[PDB]
């Protein structure tokens, strides 16, 4: 679920979430994907793209298991689909904190309207 990404993505950038990634660039957070803007942008590209295959549960709503053990994301999950889930989470999170040398606060709060067609999955 929602909850489990943002606790993800905290323990692995420091940053909270929402205000950080909830609506950054053209693919982190709110709406669908774009064309991305940068390397963290191409992140969240690449999550919402690793969503579309989960058909038998909710990436929204469904919780799963995982631990934050030793610094690293494990994911103790056995639900195919949710195990599927936090493997997506766990990409973004860890993608996002490698990319957190070129994060930039001009696309912190982006107008995500005038986003270009994005590329198919
Ligand atoms: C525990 C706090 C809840 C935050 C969950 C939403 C995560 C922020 C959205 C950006 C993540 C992304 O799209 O890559």
């Amino acid at each position: 679920s929602l909850l489990e990404l943002g606790k993800m993505i905290l323990q692995e950038t420091g940053k909270n979430a929402i205000t950080s990634y909830g609506s950054y660039g053209c693919n982190c957070g709110w709406g669908h994907r774009g064309q991305p803007k940068d390397a963290t942008d191409r992140c969240c590209f690449v999550h919402k793209c690793c969503y579309k295959k989960l058909t038998d549960c909710n990436h929204k709503t469904d919780r799963y298991s995982y631990s934050w053990k030793n610094k690293a994301i494990i994911c103790e999950e056995k639900n195919p689909c949710l195990k599927e889930m936090c493997e997506c989470d766990k990409a973004v999170a860890i993608c996002l904190r490698e990319n957190l040398d070129t994060y930039n606060k001009k696309y912190k709060a982006y107008f995500k309207f005038k986003c270009k067609k994005p590329e198919t999955c």
